């Protein structure tokens, strides 16, 4: 499924994301733009071998379950078709996961890049929420 992003931002807001470890709506929102473009089917080779997966391009090499990264762990206990889905509730409790493990939202490079410090708010502009 491709996301509009009003839409996309009233589900994650349903799913208990808008102000997760202190993360505001737009700083996910931004995040699945820049990491997926808001396709819930979106797949890319990492460099390492692992795949990320998608809306958030969550690892298969710490995360989820794809039988084909080695020496990898599932934490979320999932496997990564599952975050391939039209209901993004498995990515965002598997998100939810990732983002409480130390190292808040730059466990996603691009947010760092491209999120971080900027007008996240404006992610959100227009939205019924
Ligand atoms: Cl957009
Ligand atoms: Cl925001
Ligand atoms: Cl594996
Ligand atoms: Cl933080
Ligand atoms: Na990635
Ligand atoms: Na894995
Ligand atoms: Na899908």
């Amino acid at each position: 499924k491709v996301f509009g992003r009003c839409e996309l931002a009233a589900a994650m807001k349903r799913h208990g994301l808008d102000n997760y470890r202190g993360y505001s709506l737009g700083n996910w929102v931004c995040a699945a733009k820049f990491e997926s473009n808001f396709n819930t089917q979106a797949t890319n080779r990492n460099t390492d071998g692992s795949t990320d997966y998608g809306i958030l391009q969550i690892n298969s090499r710490w995360w989820c379950n794809d039988g084909r990264t080695p020496g990898s762990r599932n934490l979320c206990n999932i496997p990564c078709s599952a975050l391939l889905s039209s209901d993004i509730t498995a990515s965002v409790n598997c998100a939810k996961k990732i983002v409480s493990d130390g190292n808040g939202m730059n466990a996603w490079v691009a947010w760092r890049n491209r999120c971080k410090g900027t007008d996240v708010q404006a992610w959100i502009r227009g939205c019924r929420l």
